[PDB]
């Protein structure tokens, strides 16, 4: 029995949690009650297997079991139409079908949070259902959230309430902690979406290069054969979490943490604090540990990689291991480099060895490869310096606005909502990275852009409208940012023709938060630019200025939200004039 294997390892709590998250990520539209019901039924079954390891179907794989359970409500096409088909499938195909139907943008209603007085009551009255409800809302809206990690957020979420609801000012104690969690949750979800995308679209070889490079930066004192071992397990974990095998993902992740702690002295010195605390807190700790200090006397890479004469010979022998070694060596002494840059260099090396080793005199051909790295390191450096200077002048809001015009000009086909989301996030990278010293500025920025640009790529993959987006998303993972940076403005785009409804602002806007307000303007600026691509960064302002005048006035005037209808047609006339 497999269900039995996992149950024993994870226990009742975690087991139940993980299964709920899995079900939530599968049928995102299904209601809470139904998921709970299925989890229990499933958890009951599990219990019998622990005792009689062959009872009913205890001999099955989690796929068949999980699959059949969900298919007891999936067949209801009137609710989940396209799903029924999936249930008509079998074992492998049935599971792939489900994985294929996960929505990265579920049409679920926003998730507002009741007053502090209600949450605390609900929490205190029934603490279990409360927490379960949380896992459910998150899991269904983030179908790729790193499962083991969501259990850690669940614990911290519980501690927030467990303490604040006993305060003097609950609102003052809770709200902050919730905000900090809401964010970190999105960040966490984003990073994980990139990892799954990597494995799923580009293959495991790329996820490995990534793992080698980043682990090598954190553990410089570790030996290549040690890292490689770590890279192998780490890869197995995420492959599992990203395919939906959550229970085993949770298991393997635990084992890895165990190992890493035992062989502490062989790996890192800063692992001291991580191995002294609870499991969930230990895993989270390790995964977020600071790089160990760089080993004193280290020979130059040139020795074994560009000057030696056996280069091509060793390559041919075991190319992946040789490249793996190159990366490990280059990374361990370059934490001032972002993971994607390291992989870009590694790829420049591979391409050169491939060309150079088939020549009449290799050593002469591949002798100046490091000359080819100079541009690659410098390009990101200049880009960050220029954009951070701008960010430091305009501020976040205006800087996001600048990026909005820029992106809408590059990929006008893309849906207004998607562009607003991606442009806002891109702008948030300046608040995050620009404040650092040059030493930590590029790794921060470039690796973060890799997360944001992936968001666009997946959202776009749903309903493709721009071949320039498709191209820059599919041609090379590591080069996405460069590809997008090269795009200027789409010369083939044919301007949109005004639509009354799109530029009509209603009074229902005078009730929204300051945020949803600027987001309204931002959605207009985008619509504007789609109508007048050729327009310039000069004029737009003038109009955008006017846009504000409309809401302030029309909102503050006691005229029945009618100015909205009449003055709505007014602004349209001025614009067209410019
Ligand atoms: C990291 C951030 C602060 C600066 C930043 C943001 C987006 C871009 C892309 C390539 C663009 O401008 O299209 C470059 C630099
Ligand atoms: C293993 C490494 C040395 C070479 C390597 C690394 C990443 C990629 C991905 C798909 C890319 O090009 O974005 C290809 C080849």
């Amino acid at each position: 029995s497999e269900v039995a294997h996992r149950f024993k390892d994870l226990g009742e709590e975690n087991f139940k949690a993980l299964v709920l998250i899995a079900f939530a990520q599968y049928l995102q539209q299904c209601p809470f009650e139904d998921h709970v019901k299925l989890v229990n039924e499933v958890t009951e079954f599990a219990k019998t297997c622990v005792a009689d390891e062959s009872a009913e179907n205890c001999d099955k794989s989690l796929h068949t079991l999980f699959g059949d359970k969900l298919c007891t409500v999936a067949t209801l096409r009137e609710t989940y139409g396209e799903m029924a088909d999936c249930c008509a499938k079998q074992e492998p195909e049935r599971n792939e079908c489900f994985l294929q139907h996960k929505d990265d943008n579920p049409n679920l209603p926003r998730l507002v949070r009741p007053e502090v007085d209600v949450m605390c009551t609900a929490f205190h009255d029934n603490e279990e259902t409360f927490l379960k409800k949380y896992l459910y809302e998150i899991a269904r809206r983030h179908p790729y959230f790193y499962a083991p990690e969501l259990l850690f957020f669940a614990k911290r979420y519980k501690a927030a309430f467990t303490e604040c609801c006993q305060a003097a000012d609950k609102a003052a104690c809770l709200l902050p902690k919730l905000d900090e969690l809401r964010d970190e949750g999105k960040a966490s979800s984003a990073k994980q979406r990139l990892k799954c995308a990597s494995l799923q679209k580009f293959g495991e070889r790329a996820f490995k290069a990534w793992a080698v490079a980043r682990l090598s930066q954190r553990f410089p004192k570790a030996e290549f054969a040690e890292v490689s071992k770590l890279v192998t397990d780490l890869t197995k974990v995420h492959t599992e979490c990203c395919h939906g095998d959550l229970l085993e993902c949770a298991d393997d992740r635990a084992d890895l943490a165990k190992y890493i702690c035992e062989n502490q002295d062989s790996i890192s010195s800063k692992l001291k604090e991580c191995c002294e605390k609870p499991l969930l807190e230990k895993s989270h700790c390790i995964a977020e540990v600071e790089n160990d200090e760089m080993p004193a006397d280290l020979p130059s890479l040139a020795a074994d990689f560009v000057e030696s004469k056996d280069v091509c010979k060793n390559y041919a022998e075991a190319k992946d291991v040789f490249l793996g070694m190159f990366l490990y060596e280059y990374a361990r002494r370059h934490p001032d480099y972002s993971v994607v840059l390291l992989l870009r260099l590694a790829k420049t090396y591979e391409t050169t060895l491939e060309k150079c080793c088939a020549a009449a005199d290799p050593h002469e051909c591949y002798a100046k490869v490091f000359d080819e790295f100079k541009p690659l390191v410098e390009e990101p450096q200049n880009l960050i310096k220029q954009n951070c200077e701008l960010f430091e002048q305009l501020g976040e809001y205006k800087f996001q606005n600048a990026l909005l015009v820029r992106y809408t000009k590059k990929v006008p086909q893309v849906s207004t909502p998607t562009l607003v989301e991606v442009s806002r996030n891109l702008g948030k990278v300046g608040s995050k990275c620009c404040k650092h010293p040059e030493a930590k500025r590029m790794p921060c920025a470039e690796d973060y852009l890799s997360v944001v640009l992936n968001q666009l790529c997946v959202l776009h993959e749903k309903t493709p409208v721009s071949d320039r987006v498709t191209k820059c998303c599919t041609e090379s993972l590591v080069n996405r940012r460069p590809c997008f940076s090269a795009l200027e403005v789409d010369e083939t785009y044919v301007p949109k023709e005004f639509n009354a409804e799109t530029f009509t602002f209603h009074a229902d806007i005078c009730t929204l938060s300051e945020k949803e307000r600027q987001i309204k303007k931002q959605t207009a600026l985008v619509e504007l630019v789609k109508h007048k691509p050729k327009a310039t960064k000069e004029q737009l302002k003038a109009v955008m200025d006017d846009f504000a005048a409309f809401v302030e006035k029309c909102c503050k005037a006691d005229d029945k939200e009618t100015c909205f209808a009449e003055e709505g047609k007014k602004l349209v006339a001025a614009s067209q004039a410019a």
